[PDB]
């Protein structure tokens, strides 16, 4: 559990469709060191191949973050933005936003009068539209929650964009530590998941895997959750059960966990998605999919919080599944 | 001086707890040039700059609005209460700097996919554990610092009120030349909870002239043209009932003399400023208010213009030096 | 002393009318032990227990919340207005004790203060006036002292008579002390801490302690109340509270092994201590309270042990304090 590597994976620039701004390069480099080959497709997916014989498996964690984009700039240099993904305007009050302009990274704050959009005006220190632009701002400039990593103690930490950068980091770590494996493995850092799981769809079509595992984050029990949330922090990684989940693959997961003595949580999901596993399962002739998740609290806010112990068991389980996988009958 | 200014701003010290950090900063910074410095039973820092007449009191509160822990639940979450004008709205998905037994520790307010339901996560899984970490009923916290200089002039950061005026005042104090007036510079406490500190300090000082250096609203989005002051246009000084006319005309003169740009804003009512209790203190005092305009007051993103802070300091010392006995009787 | 206690609790005296009964009781009982006892122009009772230093003022308000008669209608019913924090909610189907020139007269509210009509058994305005009723006649919750058991009891006007009793009992049992003590029974607290303000100005103490009642955990409080009945006196922490004085209190309570609860009072308290702290040049203040349930109603209920432990701590604190720096 590398904290520095974890943090930079978490804070590397890369909103949906702009993953090339920083995160993609990190993923490629860290993967090229252990993979037999690493490519980047038309949409920006990073596909690392770890040669094996069978079965052919695809594991994916998205690299994109939710964020905002400048719709226009007014005469007084203020910015009017729109969301990129599931951005809660409630989480944009009295918050700092990291924008990526021509002249590099520039900050802006969303004030409050001493909620719906365009009631959301960003202040960037300008006095006119002309001045804002001269600062590098333009129609289409994108922004992200300002980074802020908070280590609360031994285990727990809070920060923007644990979704899905914490699962990305877990996948990458398991891949760096992968041992012997007869499965033909493809580790994918997908793009545009926050806006339609469009990255995993394109990559699963190119890869055409038999087995597919999406590593995403999931809700953890928290205040005012009214008891509807099953998973709990510190209780280990989570693996769904439901229509989107292949029983043979999921049953194999239990065993691996049992064998390596890794705590594993079960989470109801009577539908699919928003993981990449949704579009992976209906890819071409059909894929046996499963979901491996890290539970976090306060999803989609500047304070998503996780427990390093879960991250750890996710890395172990991910690795153990990959090495334990061999030819099987996935037909339900 | 961005270094010193940020220090004054982020120094600990919520209403009633100014001794956690801000109090010492202020004292030290002033012992350098002040003839005497002391602190009363409430924590007011009072610096004396001996002069003949008139006796003038200038104040800027050192207290920040913040929160306090009401209780810790079984799962280790904190339930807080507001100290000062804290809006539940500025507490969602935000970080809180708490001052526990074991030192400064952080917590975060959560959310889901009126204070009662403002629960703070500090990373504990039990009450015993939260306590183990140094959290006690009564523990206080403040917005987490995050100083952001937007450009050459503008910057945004929590607790611009009233630390920016406190800076400005301290700075003008350090740069004070010759003055005929007997000057008292006060770092007031508990101003956010009822101008309680200024009351006491002014009763002890008993000045003929008093000036409050606080922050005011600047034109910003959705203000509906109701706010007069504008960032970048200089320090502001009110006009109205609790603003002594003679004193205010004077400042108008000193301003134009030193050519400092000066904004004017109406205040038809005695304001939530220390100059409120200063004027009605003892037999009455000729009072005026000198403010730095800021946007988004009482939030983590209050923003100001350095050029305004600059002129406020210029005007501050100029007034303090040009001040000579005169009649303030309206 | 349940008898002295019930008597301090039931003694007449709403805000501004403390002279109707409680004042003289407070005066009489304090005169027996204090070195001097005086009544200022606003009605505050100020008892001095001469000492060296620091000079300390301790206050508990003698006033009660209540009602006043606005006018009498043709049919002899009274129309009242509240004196203090009285809510018509607590007036339905309740008996009210009025004070007329003819003496104590009772009235009942049957089954927004424009719907609160008091019936006194009169048939006409003239008969009501003949019974002793006038515009300005004041009234209180009828006394009704219920001992539930060995420790708990319920009664109107535990606020703030219970703390008044405690302070008085502590003063009567006071032993050797170095501080220059001033025990005050303040007036008009329920309408602006008016009494304590003037009293502190005169005394000009260096230290000040307010003894009031505070909320105790009770049904439907949804976990928002810290203090509980039976777990001892309570001492606030916050801006209105001087850290060093509070620290001192802690050590005293520990030294005597007196249970002491803590309560977060984030804002300037609604007690005499509020005005004591900003009095003249400033004062190191703190708050000592007895927790009670159902505040401001006819059934305010408390626990005897807490009352007792409050007297102990109050006594101990006064005998134990001495000159020390209170500068935060």
């Amino acid at each position: 559990v590398d904290w520095k590597l974890m943090q930079e994976i978490i804070e590397a620039p890369g909103v949906s469709g702009y993953e090339h701004l920083g995160i993609r390069d990190i993923v490629v480099d860290v993967l090229k060191e252990v993979a037999d080959e690493v490519k980047v497709d038309k949409l920006g997916n990073v596909i690392a191949h770890f040669k094996g014989s069978s079965p052919r498996i695809m594991v994916a964690a998205h690299m994109d973050k939710i964020g905002v984009m400048v719709n226009h700039i007014d005469k007084d240099g203020y910015l009017h933005i729109v969301p990129i993904g599931g951005v809660l305007p409630e989480t944009l009050v009295a918050q700092r936003i990291r924008f990526f302009t021509e002249k590099g990274e520039r900050y802006g704050v969303v004030g409050v009068l001493p909620i719906d959009w365009d009631q959301i005006v960003v202040d960037v220190g300008a006095s006119s539209k002309e001045e804002a632009e001269e600062m590098g701002f333009r129609v289409g400039t994108v922004g992200e929650f300002a980074p802020n990593f908070t280590r609360l103690n031994e285990h727990r930490f809070a920060t923007p964009y644990l979704d899905d950068r914490i699962c990305l980091y877990a996948m990458i770590e398991a891949a760096r530590q992968l041992g012997d494996h007869e499965a033909d493995i493809y580790i994918v850092g997908s793009v545009q998941e926050e806006v339609g799981l469009r990255g995993a769809r394109v990559a699963s079509y190119a890869i055409n895997p038999e087995v597919g595992i999406a590593m995403d984050v999931t809700f953890a029990k928290q205040p005012h959750d009214k008891g509807k949330i099953v998973p709990e922090l510190g209780k280990g990684p989570v693996m769904d059960v439901g229509p989107n989940i292949n029983p043979k693959l999921r049953a194999f997961a239990d065993e691996v966990a049992k064998k390596y003595e890794i705590p594993l949580q079960v989470e109801p999901s009577p539908r699919p998605t928003g993981t990449d596993a949704n579009v992976m399962q209906i890819n071409r002739e059909g894929v046996a999919t499963a979901v491996l998740s890290i539970p976090i609290r306060y999803m989609h806010s500047q304070v998503e919080l996780a427990d390093a112990r879960d991250v750890d068991n996710t890395i172990k389980l991910a690795k153990a599944l990959l090495e334990e996988l061999k030819p099987m009958d996935f037909t339900p």
